[PDB]
Formats: structure tokens, C-alpha cells, sequence
């Protein structure tokens, strides 16, 4: 059952433990008062996609960071039809409004500087070189 | 959270009849707003190409439908997705709206994912009224 | 607490009704129209509940029992002209439209 | 009977299922001779569903098609419930069968699947060790 | 994601409509009526986002947020009589019927 | 499996507006059926008795309102509940009847925990057919 | 948590757990193919009364049985309106017919002869009067 | 931090819930000098409701009245979703507080009781030990 | 078999076993025609041993002596790995029995009570409903 | 099986609950780097008496306070023969040493001028009698 | 935690399952009363090769038999100095003795005819040619 | 935490036979130590009286044994216990005294639910040494 | 606070362990201004431990030696608690940190890594959005 | 289940000190008897080349040790473990023979993953007695 | 509750005791010899115990306490010649033995 992650683990579920802890919108920074985009994770042995979803949000209204391993997406959904519904003019909601944040610690090492950011039709799609050496190593003398 | 698929409908009263729910599957988001010259539908379609999506006006009735496609579908194989919370296939949702509108004065436009449908109505006068609240 | 799944469609003349019901009996299932309501009732039978014996029931993903399920339709229908199909599970029940009216209209997107 | 078997046989999701294809609802009586697959497929022709038999795993397969897909008819949908598309599925069996005696029956939307059992496998692989 | 709690009552002259407003002022609801429809709407403020400092939020069992509800009434009304009244959080709309009708009958159980 | 608590309403549409659900709170049971002179309503009202209980009918609109009431509730101790699965409290329902009807003429019948209430339809003849399957 | 059924039993607790094992209904003997009766069960230090929910079932329809500290009530709940439905006379279902089984494991001994049911306005009471010492006990001589 | 305490505190059916009475929302903010607690109560007179405090144990009840309960309206009813009846709520507070500064206020149907916190127990009963 | 059946039956503290009682080792065996519980009693005398049979409940009960209990010997203990004093067990029976056939066997500190299956409940009692 | 606590709840699990987040010792106030001394709570219609275990401890190490509803009993396990172990005298060692807090909430009201503590052969009595009526209750007038 | 197994699953969480429905032990006819035999399972993308520990195990005392994707290794370990451990000879004991079976269901076709199996060293290794088109498919045609 | 019953025993090797485990039975805790001159058992007795603990050296063997009973068993029923974490029953631990000792000169203490028996060494004089740490 | 921070951080095989590599122990303390992560290691040679900081990443590894491996001595083995071998850990460091001001120093066996706290990450890469 | 790794020591009694136990880890199995005229150590090593074990007896103190190697780790990568039970690394393991021996006529055995050492004893006679069972 | 992991080696003339011993000072562990029996002493302290203040501790994985170990040596040691050496937290012992006598013989397998 649940005993499986007990005796010697196989290097496969060592990697989904990797992915819950990476990817799992719970397990990182979470709010809770906000609103949280639906994310695909592509991994290539090359590049890494990350494709999430922001329908009705302006290109001026998101932004895309990378800080030590961990991307960020966030930004803000807003209602414009807000006084309509204020007016009495709402007849079905299913849409959330809002600001949103998003982050996953990314299982790989990047080149940060060539991380570059697409926008179109409500998706963005971050893109990170992977770097099989990591030019960020730096060793530590001891004392 | 169960979704009903189409509006107001006249034909089906959502009940607890077939559920369709099945939590999880695509279901584009619909806001639905009437003002006094106007109805509003928006529909969320994130990574949909608008010559992917079609819309249809018959008799009160509106049908927005098409196809969430996976891009990275391209292949049986080549990298792999490591996380998937993105909902891919058909969708179809039919709005019955509820006022008389100009069919031929319809119009929709795709910006940021978002498709907006603005149906002005045949009759454009002020029938509302705010209530003050004591 | 069994319902079976049901789309329904409309075109020029027609107005057509269709019901999942597999492994439904065609004597198992009435259909019936009245002043704009068209009713599909039955029941779908277990044929495993003609035994507990001779091994048993490993797996149950399947719902039985009574049905009843009601579209109410906006448009005139000429009920003498009803059509009811039962094909491969499923059925499909044709209204003719009294009256063919204003059809559809696709809208172009900016 | 610490019975887990029907569970990794049956179950959709230890199977594999494919993401894409629908999952059919199914029913499993296996008899003192034989064990029966009941399958749920209304709307589908018998010549969209394919049925194959390999190493012990029962693999159902098709194309549940929506008649009214087409151009002509396109704003006429009023009430969606149901589903359409390709689907897949496969299930593991227990006993042991004959694989040659195996086959299919299509009626009212419902195929069943009639799997004879054998009390001795024909198909028990004996190995070196050297 | 927050609805309040409604009920509809119908007398012989009048029809009322109570909504659950608790902690909303009454500036920020909007009563509108349209042609049979009557919208509630508006926004229930945290009073607690305010801020986060001075020490946080221990426990979350409120709802906060934009709220729209809708109830049609079949009645005819008189919309210029219409009134709103709110006390105790609790938000009261009475709509005068045009027309007095047809009253009740209790009936006897056998 | 929520359940909607005024049924056929002409005011509000059930949807995912305010849930009341909250499950295993008292909702009697109710099955509704139309034939072509009559309506019946029948509810479950198990350990109720029929003077707890009051129908009205109000211009097409069936309410069945009343108490469902512990009777352990004797006292605050001497003997305990070791379990409970009834559901206690007030309770009141309403059904839009879907056809006009003779009020003078209404019966309500309480048996065996069943209550039924009988509504003649003004309009008693033949509408119905049934549809050969081909 | 759960683990306060570990350590040494306050002696509610083993109750706690006997209380379960007796009047759950997936514990005792689930069809489950049937339906099941909600139930109240009370005790007092002299008798034990369960009143079981039977709405439109005759008397004739129900049956109440003991057998070695089991108590069953078994039945049928007909649908007096099946044709009606079958003729397409259905508006609205809420409710479930079929044949129903509850059996409920009491925890105390009862005078089985002084058993006795009153069944009114569909709720069935059974009421099994408890004796301290039990007159079945019966000691065994050891070979 | 290592916090459950707000769960015993806060949670409804640790604080012995009473079947019959209803159980209204609450919001807890604890501040560096007090601790707030909001309970949503719409439709209540202010002469409806009770807030006991004892032996760290605040108390909130009351009866929430369907004003159209009475016979000359009956068939009346056409949409519920409003509970009514009885409601009692019992909170733990974790913090020391002054049992003689508490206060309540009752603003659009949303009761504030605003707890002041001190640094030293007043209430701190120190035992014989003989 | 969808079965708990075994667990309520057998499991120590579903029975209330009484803390002060050491708790026997059991093995049940049910047979076509029986049913048969061997309860392993090493070191106490057969008088010392009571087999009770009551509404469907079996209660094996007694004392575990230490015959070196007494004063002459006292700090004659060495090594200890035995559990002395009082020891209550009870064990509900699944199966329909005969209450008249029950016997019990003691044979080298192992206790086989076997309990004889009916078909047919000879205790099953019809009920009024009046 | 854990599903017991989801329907109407039995007054008694209610007051399952009850004894578990009073009395257990992980659920109050866990240092945790201190010692847990074992404590037996019983409770009669009357009165209720906690049993602490403290061998080893002198009474003038022991305190015992009462604060809103949670008693506490605190103070230190003294090794005697710690020097004695750092000079190498140890064979064999099975006594845990340190400071000790146990808190425990009472779920009764209680009189706190009359709780009164008895500590004798390494074990604490504490006796608090319960009132049915409380004394503490305060009325709080609404603004 | 537990619901990431709920969401979509990616695919190598089904996989995870496939390895712990595949080579679990208790997943897989178990006896109990039998030995289960350590085993590793290699995977490269042309074979699959499973080594089984087996000490003290004459080769004529092993069989190895695979039917419809379930490889089975069963036998023997006997005692040897049984009789010498009745004689009271025995000092110190770690080895379990008994008959084994270990069954894996494989997660991949193979080649039946073409499975080899080699024991040295009280090792077995059990070696699964696999073939990307499977010579069994066996279509049926439907009625 | 397994707990070995009879210390420094020249019987039996502790060893995986048999447990006596079954974690959380009453074994009084033990410390055990050996100076220039004695030999100091502790053992942890709360709740116990000195006349129901009996203490018994014979050939090298310290014995200590007796009953640690419940006094809140002074009846079946009126009040019970909501929380036991105290262990209650008979107890006999041996411990083989690793040095020759005076039996003449051995005395037992009971202070504070604490027993300490001192046995003083028949050879008295300086074996020890520290070592000095490099 | 919501807190499972430190569990991704510090927890050992969410860091993904190497299997044939010994994990030492390991306490962590953050404080206003920095992090200190103190690492056991008895026995090894400040030659033998290489402190690597990469990405957010701190990664401590190395060669716990036997001295008395080799041949000459081989049969005078008597006690073994000791493990020996190599040894790598990796911890993620949830705080903003200098990397340039990393230092790590060894005493007693006791290894101390720590690393300041910055108030804004000098690593903060704003991304195009092109 | 912890296990001794150094038998019959005479120098650590084992106890609760050191756990060492960390379960899982590798400790070949070991089965030890004595008989009228010899010693028998068995020791379970799968998986692993005589040359790879070494045996030293010293002045009764029989040391076993020796390193069992993954051969799978022949790559960092290329096909991966889908499951590992096998425990690998090295060991060391030590046995005081609890008899005298004479060393010269030690001999040890490797067959089907199995060693075993024979120990014949300096003392060849017979003072062991079966007792008969009244 | 915590004990410190020790090595056992013998050689000719010499025989080692390993313990491991990080983060403890020179100062509080103390190594005693009485008639065979080598006691290995001490506690190691939590440098962190210093303050509950200035930032938390994050993560417990270290064992901090009193601890007492003792070795019997079978062989005869010349106690004056025993040197006791503590370095990268591992103390060292070495007594030195009385006696050198008959050392290995390593067996070959068959």
C-alpha cells in the first residue's frame, strides 16, 4: 500500500517524490487567498516547458522570475465587467478574479539567463535551457 | 463543484439527473452578463486559436464549440510530461439567451484566450430600477 | 439512482433525442410524448441476477435499475409522425418540427 | 480470499489507461467453468470496436463517434451528456483460459466477452536453469 | 465562490425575498429589478484585509467576496412600491403584487 | 447527492448558487407523478404523525411543511443514545405543480409513515401517446 | 490521532469500538445489493429500543428476527407507482424501493423471549429488555 | 508551530457541539494585545443572543426566528435556504486574557468579541502540594 | 468474502478484554461441519480453566499459577520470561452451532473447544410486530 | 473504519474527542525536549483525581498550578549519580533525567480554591471537585 | 500527500503503480506460510533480467516456470543440520529454512520461448528477452 | 525499546529469543552503578509502598521484586478511569552484581517512590584509572 | 506557518539520496540574519569533506575511511558499530542567501556550514514575457 | 528484527546501547552449531565469488568478511532498477567460537551462495547426555 | 537515550577501542580502566541550547545527553602505558597488551 516509500527505494520513485514536491501547487507557497493557473510540465533531455494557463489576462499584467531553482509566475485576473454585476446585470459566473501567484521548484539545472518567456492566446509558455554541467557549482573551502 | 454544459436551457431542468460530472473534465469557463442594450458571453480558452473555435447563432439559442488541442502531442514519445493540469479535447456549450436579440448584429472577438460574444437586443429601452435600501 | 446519459439536437425540421441505454431490452423501454413532454422510462435489467450460483460477481461497474427521464420540448412537434430507433444501445427518438422556422447564423470572430 | 487479484486485474488505472480514450464501464462474472466481461459500448458499431487477447491481458478498443459531427449540422446541439472520441481499455485475467476458444458477442449496445477456463495451462512455460 | 442564503415568500399582496448580508454594509449592496427579475448583488469586505500585521488570522470559516443572485417572479408587480429593508444582516425585499389573487386552502389528512 | 428543496421552482433556477446542501440534514422524501387525470405527491414521513403534519395549496404551488421530533428527547440524561441515523427538526417543501388543477378536489392521505396527496387535473382528457420503438 | 487506539484502553474507548463493530451497517452482513434502514438505537440500564425508519412499507411487508445477540429486520419496500412510471408518469424520484435488510449485533443480554415490536407510522421499535445475569451461560466441562 | 492549538481551540465538535442547536461561521484574529472572534449571525435580534465566558471558554448562543412562522401565513413558502432554530457555539482561547474587559458588538448581523490578552495571568492558581 | 466477519469474531479487543486478564493465543479452524478453537495454555491444571458458552459468545477464562509464588522461595529467581496470574478471553462464533454439543479437550497445555455446525438455527426466534 | 467520526456523531465519540485532546500528551503544550511523567485521570460524579508518577523527586521539586480550565504539573528529575557516571561508575542505566511538564486540560468545572495536591512514594495526587453549577460563568452584555 | 494520486495522473505515476502491482511480494500469491526470496528487477529497452537470492539451494532443488506474463521461481531450502539441532547442537540461528515461491507479473512482452535462466552462486538470474511487437496479439472477431 | 528483565545474567544471553517484548508492560526502571567501594541499584517505584516491595540477595544475586497495584480498583463500577498510562501488576527483576560483596553490610532505602540498595565491595581498595585525554 | 518548507529542505530523500552513500546527521538553525546546518562527521579527514553550494542547493559529501582496512590487519575485528564509505547529502535552503559569503568550518567532528540571510536575492532574474 | 552483528562477544554485551540496527541493512545470515567433535558456522553470502570473502581465525575468534558487489553497477545509467530487495556493500562479521579448536585443521567451504566453516575441537569426547522426558 | 557507536580491534600487542564522539569537547568525555572494564563516558552538549532566541531551530536530527560505554577486555593491559587520543571526533584508545600471543591464521576456501 503505503508501504511501498519504505524499503529500498527504487530510483523511479525517488523522482515522484521529486515531481509532488516540485510541481504540487500546495507544496509551495501557497496563499491560500489566491488563485492558482493550471500548469503542463514538459521535460525534454535538452529544454524544460512550463505551459500555464491565463485566459483574459493582459500581457502587461503577468510576470515570469527565476530565483536559486524555483519559478514564479504571477499577476492579476481582473473583472471588467465587475460594475455590470454591481449594476445587477449578472446572469451566470463560473469565471475567478483576482491576483494569482504560481511556483514550482524546477528538478534540473538552467541556464537562468537564457530562460525567455512566450505569450499568446491566454498561454504562457516559459522555456529553460538545461545545462548538463552546472556553471553555478562553487565549491567551499573548509576551515 | 459540478458544471451544468448548457444555460438556461428549455429543455432539460438540471436536477440530480445524469450527472456529466465527472470532476475534472474540460469545461471552458462562461460568464453571462445582461445589461439594458446588451448580453455578454465569455468564454475562457487559453491556448485555443480562434480559426479553432466556432460560434453559432440559432433562433435564442448560442453554441460556442471546437478543440483544446495538446501541442505537445506531436509525438508518441520524445521527453515526457512530468505534470499535466491542463483539460485537452472537445467542448461544446450552448447559452439559451434570455432576451430577443439582432442575430444580424452579432458579433465576437478572441483577445488573450478570452472569446467575447456581444448580443445587442431588439428592444433597447430602460425597463430597470434600482431599489434604494432603507 | 441509475440515469442514463442523454444529448439532445435540433435542426431545420427536426428535433432529435438521444439515450444511452445498452443492454436494455427494446420491450424494456416506453417512450412517450404528452403536450410537449417526451418521457423515456424502463428499466435495465441485471441478466447475472438470474443466478447467485455456478461463480459469481467479481466486478460491478454497471448501474441497474428503473429509469424515467423527461425533455421538455419548445418547439410544436406533429406527434402522429414521432419516430423511435433503437439501435446498438442507443435510442433515438425523432420529432418532426411543425413548423420549419429561422435557422442559424455563424459568427466570425475578430 | 486475500483477495487483491480482482483488484490489479480489474482496477482501469494499473491497466495503463491511455489519456485520450474514453474508459467503458464493465462487468465481471467468472463461473466454476468460464469468466464473462460485460461491456458497456451504446452508440458504437460493431465494426468500431476491437477486441485482442494477449499474455493474459483482455484489450478493448474503438471509436465511440458522434453522427452529428458534421458542418451541416452545427449550432443544433441544445443538451450535451455525452461522450465521444476514441476509448481503451484493458483488464488482466486471473485464470487460466483458452485463447484460441475465445470470443465476442455484440448485442443492444452490451458486448460480452466469454472466456473458457482451463484446469491445467497449455500455456505453463517450463525453464532451464543451467 | 460565496452565496448567501435566500428565501422567497408569497402573500396575498405581496412577495418578499430574504437575503443573508452578514458583515455587509449597506452601501455595498445593489437591489435592481427587471422586468420579473430581481438581482441582489454585490460585495461582503474581510475587515481583516485591512491589514496582515499587528498578528494574523487564525481561523477561516468566512466567506469573503463579489456575490450576484437572481430570483424571477412570476408575479405581476407594482415596481414602484417595491422596498428594501436591512436589519441584522439579514436583507429584506418586498415586492407589492398588481394583482391580489386567488389564496391558499389547507388541506385535511385522511 | 444534494437535493433540491422546492421542486419545479418558478423562482429560482437550481444551480450552483447557495448549496443548503450540507449533507444528511432532514429532507422527507418525495416522488411526483402525472397521469392524465391526477397528480400525486407522496413524501416519507416515517414516525410522524399526521396532526404534526399540514398541506396547503397555494395557486399551483403544493406545500408540505411540519416536525419531525425526537421523542428520546424526553429528557437531558437517564439512558443514552448509543447511535443515531434519524433526522429530526422542521421541515417544509414546495412543489410547482406541473399541470392546472381542481383544488376543491385534493385529497392528502397519511399511511404507513406515506403520505399522498392526490390532485385531480382540470383537464382530463387524452394529450399522451406512446411511441411504437422501432 | 490514530493512535489513541495504541496505548493502554481507557475502557470508553473498547465501548467506542464495540458500538462501531455493532451498529454499523457495512460491518454487519451488507447485501449490498439491498437497502438499509436508518436507525436509532437507545439504552437505558434496563432495556434497549431500536427504532428503525419504515416509510410506506406494510405490516405485513416486515419481519423482525433474534438470533444469538443479532437482531435483523428484513422486508420489502414496493413501488406502488412502477407502472405509472412505466407509462411514462414520472415527474420527480427521490425515493428507493426494493428489499431491505439491517442486522445489528446488540451488545448486551437481552431476554430473547421477551422480545416485542410495535410497528406505527412507518417506524418500527423493538424493544429487547436486558437481564444482568444471563440465563444462556452454560459452562463447559473440560476433557 | 507545532500548532494544534488553534484546532482544540477553534474546531466546532471539540467543544461538545449540541444536536438541536446550530452552529453559526467564525472568523479568529489574535492579535499582540487581544484576540477577535466574528461570528456571522443574520437575522437574529441582538436580544437573541447570549456570550457567556467561563474558565477560558467563550460561549455564543441564541435562537435564530423564522419571523413567518406563524399560522396566518403558512402556504406561503416558496424558496428555503435559511436555517432556523436554536444555535450554540462553544470556543476555546488559548491566550490569557482579562475576563472582566470583554466585550461584544452586534453591527449588520456580525457579532465582534474583541478579547484583551495580558502578560501574566491574573488567573494563575498556584497548588498546595502536601 | 467482503469479510470483517473473522475480525469482529477473533480480535482480542473487539470482545472488551479486561485489563488485570492476560490474553490467550488462539487458533480457529471452521470446518464444513464445525468449527474448531485451539487456545494455547501452557502450565495450568485443567480444574483451573473454565469454558463458558453464551448467546454466540465463547469465554475461555482461569488462572496462570507460579507455583514458586510462596515465601521459602523468593530470591530463587534467576531468569523470567513467564506472565502469571488471572487471564479472560472471549471470541464471538460466525457460524449457527448447537449450544448442546459444545465440548472442550485438554491436551498438552492446548485447549481445542469444537463447536458443531446446524444448517438450520435452532435459536432463531421470529418476532411480534404488533 | 475512520468514516465513524463523519456521520451524526454518538455523544459518547463526542466525548471521545473530548478525553483524547485533554489528556494526551502530545496534543498539550510539548516541549518537546522534556520528559512526559505517566498519569492515570479518573473521574467520579464528584470529584476528579490525576495520578502522576514521579519517583525520585523530591517534594520541594514538584509544582502543581491551575489556570483556566488546564492543570499543570512541573519540575526536575535530578541525577544523583551523575558525577558518579562521569567517573566512570555507570553499568547500566534505564532512569531518564531533566526537567518534566505535563499539562492537561480538564474537560469539567471545577472549584480552584479547593483543588488540593497529595504527593506521596513518588506519586502525585491532585484532587479537584467538581460544582454542576458554575461559579465563573460571566453574562456578557452586547453593544 | 496522498492525492497525487487523485488529479491527472502523468504517466509515470502509472508506471509507479505498474512496478508495485508488478514485484510487490504481498501483491502477488502469497502463501503466506511460504519464504519470499529477495529479488532485483533490471529493465534495459531490449531485456528484462531478475536476480533472485537463493543460498543453500541445490540447482536440482530450483524451478523457474513463466505463464501469460507471471514469472514463478519456487523450491526448496532444507535444513541440513536439522537432525544436529535435535541433537541440541544448535548454538546461534539467523537462516529460515522451508519451501519458497516468488511470482512477479511482468510488465512487458517477451519472448516465452526464449527465456533462459542461469544459477551461480547460490544466485539465480532469470533473463526476459523483449520484443517491441508481440507475437501473441491474437485479434477476435466479433459476434 | 525491548527491555532486558534480569540484568548481567550468567544464565541467559540476551539475544532475539524470546521477546517478552510486548512493549509498555510494567518493568520499574533500573540504574546500576559500581564505585571504588559499592554497588548502587536504583529502582523506580512510584505509588508503591516499602512493605509490598521485598528485596533478596542470595550468591551474587540481587532480587528485587513485588506488586504495584491499582487502589482506584477498589471497585467494578462508581467513576471510571478516562485516562491510564500507569502500569499496574506483580514485578521480579534479578540483577547479577558484577563484584564480590558483603552481605552482612547490604541496606535498602525507600525514598520518594525511589528504592536504592547499596552493596558495599568486600575488596575496597584502587584499581581504577583515568586516562588522560591526548 | 502552513509550514512544509522545511521537510522539502531538510527531509533526506526528497533531496534525492544515493544509494551506496551514507547519510550523516544533521541539525538546522535559522536565525535573524543567517542559517547555520552543523553536520556529524566522526572519523573523516578535513581533506576528506567537500562542501558544494549551487541553485538554492547545499550539498555536503565525501569519504568516511577505515584506517585499519588494509591487509596487515584483517582477523583483529572484534566489535563493529561503525559504517565507513562514501557519504553524500544534499539540502535545500529555503532563506535568501549570499553565496559569495558561504563559509564552513570543521571541529571535533562537527562540520558547520553558515550561510547569510540577504533581504532582497541579488539572484532574482526578471524574465522577458515577449 | 536487530541482529548481533559479533556473536558470543566477550567483549560487548548486547543491549540497548549502540542500536546499530537501521533495518534493511546487509548481514548475512548465520547459523552456528556445535556438536560432539566440531563447530559449524554457516553463513548465507548469494550473489558472491569465493574470492571475494576472506576468513581469518584468531585465538577463537572466527572473522568472516568480505564485500558483496551490485554488478548492475557496471554503468550510471543504461536500463535502470525497476526494483532492488538486494542488499549490497561490505561485511564484517565475527564469531567467538564458544569451544577450543585446533587451528590447523580449520577448513571453510563456499557452495551455492553458502560458506561453511568447520571447527573441529581440541577435545574430541563425549560429556554431553541426552535427559529423558517423564 | 543516545549511545555513541564504537569499533572493537585486536592486534599483537595492541587493542583499539573507536568511539564517536562529534561535536564533543576533549574536556567532558572521561576514559576510565578498572580491571578490564573500559568505561568510555561523558555528555555532549547542544551548542544551541545556549538561547531560545535570535531564529529557531529548524530540524532535529542530533542526539544530545549523557552517555556511559564499557568495553570488557578479555586480555591482560599494562594500564600505565594506556593512551587514550581524540581527534576529528573520534576517541581513540589504545591499551597496550601484556602479553603479545598467538595471532591469525587466515583460512582458504574450498
Amino acid at each position: 500500500m503505503s508501504l511501498q516509500p519504505f524499503f529500498g527505494f527504487p530510483p523511479t520513485v525517488n523522482d515522484l517524490f521529486s515531481d509532488f514536491v516540485s510541481y504540487s501547487p500546495r507544496l509551495n507557497n501557497q496563499i491560500p487567498g489566491e488563485l492558482s493557473p493550471s500548469i503542463d510540465v514538459h521535460e525534454g533531455k535538452d529544454t524544460v516547458s512550463v505551459d500555464v494557463e491565463l485566459p483574459g489576462v493582459k500581457k502587461e499584467d503577468v510576470q515570469v522570475h527565476y530565483d536559486s531553482g524555483k519559478l514564479t509566475i504571477s499577476g492579476e485576473v481582473v473583472n471588467e465587467r465587475k460594475n455590470e454585476s454591481t449594476e445587477g446585470n449578472q446572469r451566470w459566473s463560473e469565471r475567478r478574479f483576482g491576483s494569482f501567484s504560481r511556483t514550482i521548484t524546477i528538478p534540473a539545472k538552467i541556464d537562468a539567463d537564457r530562460i525567455e518567456a512566450n505569450f499568446s492566446n491566454g498561454l504562457l509558455t516559459v522555456t529553460l535551457p538545461k545545462v548538463e554541467k552546472s556553471q553555478t557549482k562553487k565549491q567551499i573551502a573548509i576551515k
